[PDB]
């Protein structure tokens, strides 16, 4: 019921870039853009939380065909103007150092998709993930941890929960439970979706709050650089509390290795109940409340 692979790697759709949008404003590092597809005259659904997958043209530097990259929705079911007709992307511009053969390296897909203009014809297969998903349950708690692109799902849960057009639409979910957004980036003009995400938070103070990690702009208690495991550690109680709900989910998104002091800060709050956390967080991911997707 969860739709999944409508389309494949053989037989990909053909989508049309609509915009690519910036969402690093001037001052901030590197170059993440907000890419919207047509999604008309195919049958392609999706719901929040699931990837889809692009396929790049060109060849590796072994003459083979480039294979798929995997891209987190940004847009909930309904698309950004709520109409079922597109499908939006989050997607940063991958490169790296000079020290690295040819140095200076640029991603293929992503330096393929940042640099994309209106008009052009993509591949695209998918949807794929089951992994991600959101209850249908308007009284559950979310709890959404994100590091940079990772904030794509946390975006398509948010929107369904609080976009008055999406409220519109979605008769049978009204949320009204609590969701809490830690989200880490390097600085202030890096937030990505700022605007829309604080203008939620003024609308639903008693259901959402906002937290950000600005690790060239915030100092932790140990005189390093604030990113999300150390707001983590400093909230680690009253989030420990929020996860002993039944009704609690846990989202977390973003790149590789921030997984690891999220569970340390847990840890330390669990032990105080005589709880092992990484029993009770098995226990979590089998019941279907603990989600990860990191890369
Ligand atoms: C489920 C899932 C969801 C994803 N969602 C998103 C999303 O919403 N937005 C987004 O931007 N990305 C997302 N990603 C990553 C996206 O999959 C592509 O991997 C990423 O964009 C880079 O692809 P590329 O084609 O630009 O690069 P490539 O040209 O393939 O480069 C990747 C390779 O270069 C190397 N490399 C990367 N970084 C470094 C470094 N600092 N130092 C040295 N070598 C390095 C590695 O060998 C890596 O295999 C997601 C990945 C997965 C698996």
């Amino acid at each position: 019921d969860v739709p999944v692979n409508l389309y494949r790697p053989n037989a990909p759709f053909i989508g049309k870039v609509i915009s690519n949008e910036p969402l690093v404003k001037e001052g901030g590092i590197g170059i993440v853009q907000h890419i919207k597809f047509d999604l008309t005259g195919g049958n392609l659904k999706y719901i929040e939380g699931q990837s889809i997958g692009i396929i790049p043209p060109g060849v590796d530097k072994n003459g083979k065909p480039e294979k798929l990259r995997l891209y987190s929705i940004a847009s909930t079911r309904h698309g950004d103007d709520v109409d079922d007709k597109t499908i939006s992307l989050c997607v940063r511009q991958l490169e790296y150092k000079h020290p690295e053969s040819g140095e200076t390296v640029y991603g293929v897909c992503s330096t393929y998709l940042t640099h994309i203009e209106p008009g052009s014809e993509v591949k695209i297969t998918g949807p794929v993930g089951k992994e991600m998903l959101l209850p249908d349950d308007p009284e559950a708690n979310v709890i959404m941890l994100a590091t940079g692109t990772g904030i794509a799902p946390m975006r398509t849960y948010l929107w369904r929960m609080f976009k008055d057009a999406e409220r519109a639409a979605n008769p049978e979910y009204q949320f009204k439970g609590f969701s809490w957004l830690v989200f880490g980036v390097p600085t202030t003009p890096n937030i990505l979706y700022k605007e829309e995400l604080e203008e939620i938070q003024q609308k639903y103070p008693d259901n959402f709050r906002l937290t950000y990690a600005i690790s060239r702009e915030q100092k932790n208690p140990q005189g390093g650089r604030m990113y999300i495991q150390d707001r983590v550690a400093e909230h680690a109680d009253q989030l420990w509390q929020l996860i002993k709900n039944q009704k609690t989910h846990t989202y977390i998104c973003g790149l590789e290795g921030m997984e690891e002091g999220i569970d340390a800060a847990l840890s330390a709050a669990a032990a105080k109940e005589g709880v092992t956390w990484s029993d009770y967080q098995k226990d979590l991911k089998k019941a279907g409340r603990w989600h990860v997707e990191t890369y």
